[PDB]
């Protein structure tokens, strides 16, 4: 049986459990699933409706238009995910208000055995559930969805690569460097001839200095956050010489 | 029948199209494709395969850990693509390395009325694909996913938004304000009485102050890139007067 030591939980409050399908049964983490490494678990406030309609939303107070989540079939969903989870699980709301989403911010929530995320439709939740039921509010980048479902899911696989046993140039804080693969030639673009080389230090190499080089042209600001090693402010000179040159 | 005057066309090239239900077959997205306002079209490699067990990944040049997708299966299926969209289509990479979407970039890319998506997987494709087939990279946010396809969704929603019919604060650049629905009382927490008052004009302004005062408390930087209307200026000072009472 699978090692499965550092496995983690999430709970899902979602009007579309369906659409969790796409994380839970394809690829990497339909693998983590399934060899129980990541539990997926969702409820539907349409189950917890009691009217003959099962109506899940309600007019906002001060008018304007949309709708909001009706208050009481998503208050007793989270309630039921709550007692479910147990003690020690966070509980997310995702909207565009919330924290920015990083791959640092990744790895601080993939330090919860356990996750609870609320998936927001119509124009959002009442605040007050923000106010009595989210322990964080975060964001996956700063444009509008018309779900909170997308930006679980997008949570869902970050945190999971940090899962032991779910996987087979962020972690320096760096955009990755180029990769090439067969045939040597594609359209008269050749593979650089380091990476035939088998010179397993200078590919090394050669990919930093990609990576930094990269980093510098297209996401400078992204440098200002890191203290370079000697070695990375050498190629990184040496990118930007031979750019200039 | 559905006016579908500025109708959105998306292909898609992914190992695990059935993801992709997670849109087309729920909620506004789901109703947008079923009216052909939105059409998703996908192709998956593995069917541009002819080997025996339908190889669609392959060894990275330089070593290293981390299969790179197959350059042959996927070539073929971005030119299928291309060629079912005929003239005028934009193809576009996911990746972490790409420019990083927000609201502005979601309207630029809603003027294409075609749109390619190639959503990698594995530790990614090969450069000179890059190069050769794809007109611009695209990351939604500073993380690493295990696929491309959750961000090629979330474009997907983020851009169906802006099509006309697909609909019943980030107009403005500013974090939304709060809203409330029934019940008037929740655990203990009341509506603010202007949104009781049914002044309307008194309820936007407090709207707005409410979204000012959000946006200078949660994302400061946000308000850096707005010229404030005077009204935008006055209620702003007064949210960070009673902030600083
Ligand atoms: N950028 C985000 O993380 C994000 C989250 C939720 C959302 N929409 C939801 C929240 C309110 C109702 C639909 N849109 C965007
Ligand atoms: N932040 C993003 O937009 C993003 C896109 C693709 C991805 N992973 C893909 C790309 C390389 C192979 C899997 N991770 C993250």
């Amino acid at each position: 049986l699978v090692p499965r030591g550092s496995h983690m939980w999430i709970g899902v409050i979602s009007l579309f459990p369906e659409m969790f399908k796409a994380i839970t049964e394809f690829g990497v983490t339909g693998r983590a699933v399934k060899h129980n490494l990541l539990k997926v678990e969702c409820w539907n406030p349409r189950d917890f409706t009691f009217d003959k309609h099962k109506t899940v939303d309600d007019r906002p107070y001060g008018g304007g238009p949309g709708m909001l989540m009706m208050v009481q079939p998503l208050r007793d969903a989270i309630h039921t995910a709550k007692a479910a989870a147990g003690e020690g699980a966070k509980v997310i709301y995702l909207s565009p208000q919330g924290r920015k989403l990083d791959q640092g911010g990744v790895t601080e929530l993939a330090q919860n055995q356990k996750l609870i995320l609320v998936c927001g439709r119509y124009e959002g939740i009442d605040e007050r559930l923000i106010q009595t039921e989210i322990d964080e509010e975060w964001s996956i980048g700063d444009y509008v969805l018309t779900g909170g479902e997308l930006p679980a899911m997008t949570l869902i696989d970050a945190v999971a690569r940090f899962i032991p046993g779910v996987l087979g140039s962020f972690a320096d804080g760096l955009l990755d460097c180029p990769h090439y693969t067969r045939p040597e030639v594609l359209e008269g673009l050749t593979v650089p001839p380091v990476l035939m080389s088998g010179h397993h230090e200078e590919i090394r190499k050669w990919r930093l200095k990609q990576s930094l080089q990269r980093t510098w042209l297209r996401r400078p600001e992204l440098l200002e956050g890191l203290a370079l090693t000697d070695e990375q402010r050498k190629l990184l000179k040496e990118a930007q010489a031979e750019h200039n040159s």
